[PDB]
């Protein structure tokens, strides 16, 4: 709420982030996750800091904190607090691959930081949503189109050297960027994100990996085609979701699903009770879906709250989630620090 890139959108932002890892990590793999049951589960969020955190907000921290420490984008810092977050804590659930990047980024002989994640997958690099779950500080760090892109690529490759991975971190933070600015129809908002994966996956280096990986053209911008026919559908069911756009860990099998999340959630859903908020449906539906729900969770929640705000979290729901103090001072420091207030 109120204006433009305001404190409220910052603290809604991450604080969004954070109920969907923490509330979605109880349904993480779930092949199906009934509605019923979901409104059964926030109910034990009624009226502190019993739900940990994963990996998601791990390295979402961690690369907010090398922002501040830098007042910009720093390559050698934000790959080092990102290899000493794994090592002082791997259990929060991290990929089985971005591990050997770790450990590699772990070795002080490693001076360049971004040649560890592209050896990984037989040099092709990963596709997984790790660069999209954690890029949502980009967004706030950064108000220009260009310089998201541009730092959302780099933060994301020094885990995620494929097209295919990166290119989800970019579509990611470029939602966050536009749900920043305030009230927007479903549709333009989806044709700003089409727009710039068209650009994006035009070059000749993201049409080689998708062909590589015998996928269609433009991988990202057919799921965002296929979000607008959702979007205009009768009687959609979370089969037909999860069929056309995808639930999984790859990168674009869950960051358009995060998008159609927030979407389809920004007008009133009667399967949803009106006592939850936009926010608060947005992280049930998107749990619904089942699959990677911490992930998808997570990312449907930053755009969510960097769109309705910091009054929009449910403080009962907020103190239920390990490090919630610690993520809105992050919040007000990244609005303090970048948006000079
Ligand atoms: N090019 C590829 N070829 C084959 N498999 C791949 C490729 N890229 C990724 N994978 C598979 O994808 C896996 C993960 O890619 P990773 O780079 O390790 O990690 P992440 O940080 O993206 O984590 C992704 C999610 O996993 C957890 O739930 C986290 O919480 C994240 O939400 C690999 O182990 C491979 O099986
Ligand atoms: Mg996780």
């Amino acid at each position: 709420a109120g204006a433009a890139r305001s404190l409220s959108r910052f603290r809604g932002c991450l604080a969004g982030a954070l109920l969907g890892d923490c509330v979605g990590s109880f349904y993480e793999a779930h092949d199906t996750v009934d509605l019923t049951s979901v409104l059964r589960h926030v109910q034990s969020l009624e009226p502190t800091e019993a739900l940990y955190y994963t990996d998601d907000t791990a390295m979402a921290r961690a690369l907010v904190q090398s922002l501040l420490a830098k007042e910009a984008f720093d390559e050698v810092d934000m790959a080092h607090r990102f290899a000493q977050e794994y090592k002082k804590d791997p259990d929060r659930g991290y990929g089985a691959g971005v591990v050997t990047v770790f450990k590699k980024l772990l070795n002080p002989k490693c001076r360049d930081v971004f040649e560890p994640a592209r050896a990984q997958f037989n040099g092709k690099g990963s596709y997984g949503n790790g660069g999209a779950m954690r890029v949502a500080g980009i967004s706030l760090a950064y108000s220009s189109v260009q310089d998201v892109q541009k730092f959302a690529r780099l933060s994301a490759q020094l885990t995620h050297a494929s097209s295919l991975g990166y290119n989800g971190a970019i579509l990611q933070a470029l939602a966050v960027h536009l749900a920043l600015q305030g009230e927007s129809s479903s549709e333009h908002f989806l044709k700003q994100l089409l727009g710039h994966m068209e650009d994006l996956e035009g070059d000749a280096q993201s049409v080689l990996d998708a062909r590589e990986l015998g996928m269609e053209e433009r991988p990202y911008s057919s799921r965002l085609k296929k979000i607008g026919e959702l979007l205009d559908q009768a009687s959609v069911t979370r089969e037909e979701v999860v069929s056309e756009l995808g639930n999984g860990i790859a990168a674009f099998e869950s960051v358009p699903t995060a998008i159609y999340c927030f979407l389809r959630c920004m007008e009133p859903d009667p399967e949803i009770p009106s006592a939850f908020n936009s926010l608060q449906r947005t992280l049930i539906y998107s749990i619904s879906l089942g699959g990677e729900t911490d992930t998808i969770a997570t990312m449907a929640g930053a755009i969510a709250g960097a769109y309705y705000g910091m009054d929009q979290v449910p403080e009962s729901w907020q103190q239920s989630c390990e490090g919630y103090e610690e993520t809105d001072i992050l919040a007000q420091s990244l609005h303090r620090v970048f948006q000079k207030s």
